[PDB]
This record gives structure tokens, sequence and C-alpha cells, in this order.
């Protein structure tokens, strides 16, 4: 895309150790499942483009960028060696937009009610098999 964005974060690499958990299977078939196919899902499906948001400063700010559709694409490649590190990509998700905007606002009120939806579905991640 535009110059000015960053390349998104990897979801594909040989070299690192992937694994499939039963753990890692219950985030792709229960938890994104139903973040991905809620109300409030779409600002958070793909990255943000900063330029077509007219919000030159996000990047500056957001130095760990993470979306649900690279979460998304990193399930589906079989990216992750453990639930934890997948379960961080979400946490790293919530955090960039508590920080980037204000309490008030409507991207904050969509992703803590998707936030709420994740800790109830992570409270009942199964033990790893
Ligand atoms: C309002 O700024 C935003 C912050 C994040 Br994080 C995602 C989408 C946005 O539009």
């Amino acid at each position: 895309g535009s110059h000015m964005n960053p390349p998104p974060p990897e979801t594909s690499n040989p070299n690192k150790p992937k694994r499939q958990t039963n753990q890692l299977q219950y985030l792709l078939r229960v938890v994104l499942k139903t973040l991905w196919k809620h109300q409030f899902a779409w600002p958070f499906q793909q990255p943000v483009d900063a330029v077509k948001l007219n919000l030159p400063d996000y990047y500056k700010i957001i130095k760990t960028p993470m979306d649900m559709g690279t979460i998304k694409k990193r399930l589906e490649n079989n990216y992750y060696w453990n639930a934890q590190e997948c379960i961080q990509d979400f946490n790293t998700m919530f955090t960039n937009c508590y920080i980037y905007n204000k309490p008030g606002d409507d991207i904050v009120l969509m992703a803590e009610a998707l936030e709420k939806l994740f800790l109830q579905k992570i409270n009942e991640l199964p033990t790893e098999e």
C-alpha cells in the first residue's frame, strides 16, 4: 500500500518453530471466530491505514501495531508455538486502541466490548493436552 504506512506484522516465516496445540485450535475456532463476527469487529479486522484515516501521528505513537486480520492469518498459517503468543497479540491490539484514543471514544467503547468477550473466552481456554 502507501509507503507512509509501515509493513504489516509477519504472518509467515519458515525459520520460526510452529505447533498446533488444542489451545491454539480453540483460539481460532472459538475465540477469533466469536470476535471476528461481532458487530464491532470491523475497525480491528485489518491494519490501521493511517493515510486513509488522516492520522499521520498514528505510527509515531503506536510502535507495536497488531490487528485481528494479522491474528487470523497467524492462526490460519499455524505461525504460533503457543497460545500465550496469540493472547499477547490480542492484548497488544486492545492496548494500542486504548493508548491512541480517548476514554470517551467510539472505537474504545467497541474495543472494550470485544475485550470483555475475549476475557470470557480466555477464562475457558482448555488445559494444553
Ligand atoms: C481512531 O483511531 C484508531 C485507533 C485504532 Br487502535 C484503530 C482504529 C482507529 O481509527
